[PDB]
């Protein structure tokens, strides 16, 4: 096939794999129970991303959805990735500030809605309705971000500055990166079709890698993960 976006898919696969292995190696050397916890969660994130990037690289996770008078290429494998990686990242943040079970449940649920409606919208055949689903998915993301900024930050204040400071950074990277996804979707292949798929794939790999390996590197190198 040789689609123009394959190089970005290859680069995404490469970076997710390397990040996974490094986390795995670093994770199985640590003896601390809590640290192990964070390591297992944070290693799984890029591990899942790797498998999906690899699949997409190999020609799977791609479907032609008709709308706008065109046969649009929609990479659905992405949602198969995010469905499990986004809530896991959320869990990492939750465990960090000792969030309550109710909060976590609500965050993971909002996250499920976000990815769920997101895919439904990415698959919808009525052009205008694609944006209705997109709209609901974004509303869910804003809820998650609101909670992370207003809820979590507040509880991270019962933690040690080292932990509060680590969370702030992770929270910040998350707010900035996550905020970008809906915009990429809106102007890319799933939306307005303004930004071409190859470029679109590039933007997604940068955000994905930053949000997983970037996030992991920051979290795992901190002393805040220790019991
Ligand atoms: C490793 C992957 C990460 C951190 C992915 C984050 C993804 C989002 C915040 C995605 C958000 C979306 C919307 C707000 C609406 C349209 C569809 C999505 C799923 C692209």
């Amino acid at each position: 096939t040789g689609r123009p976006e394959w190089i970005w898919l290859a680069l995404g696969t490469a970076l997710m794999g390397l990040g996974a292995l490094y986390f795995l190696v670093k994770g199985m050397g640590v003896s601390d129970p809590d640290a192990k916890k964070f390591y297992a969660i944070t290693t799984l994130v890029p591990a899942i991303a790797f498998t999906m990037y690899l699949s997409m690289l190999l020609g799977y996770g791609l479907t032609m959805v008709p709308f706008g008078g065109e046969q649009n290429p929609i990479y659905w494998a992405r949602y198969a990735d995010w469905l499990f990686t986004t809530p896991l990242l959320l869990l990492d943040l939750a465990l960090l500030v000792d969030a309550d079970q109710g909060t976590i449940l609500a965050l993971v649920g909002a996250d499920g809605i976000m990815i769920g409606t997101g895919l439904v919208g990415a698959l919808t055949k009525v052009y205008s309705y694609r944006f209705v689903w997109w709209a609901i998915s974004t509303a869910a993301m804003l809820y998650i971000l609101y909670v992370l900024f207003f809820g979590f930050t507040s509880k991270a204040e019962s933690m040690r500055p080292e932990v509060a400071s680590t969370f702030k950074v992770l929270r910040n990277v998350t707010v900035v990166l996550w905020s970008a996804y809906p915009v990429v979707w809106l102007i890319g292949s799933e939306g307005a079709g303004i930004v071409p798929l190859n470029i679109e794939t590039l933007l997604f790999m940068v955000l994905d890698v930053s949000a997983k390996v970037g996030f992991g590197l920051i979290l795992l190198r901190s002393r805040a993960i220790f019991g």
